[PDB]
């Protein structure tokens, strides 16, 4: 559920 605002934004199924 927690996504990191990177580029590309890395998000995990958390």
């Amino acid at each position: 559920g927690f996504c990191h605002r990177s580029y590309p934004p890395e998000c995990w199924p958390n």
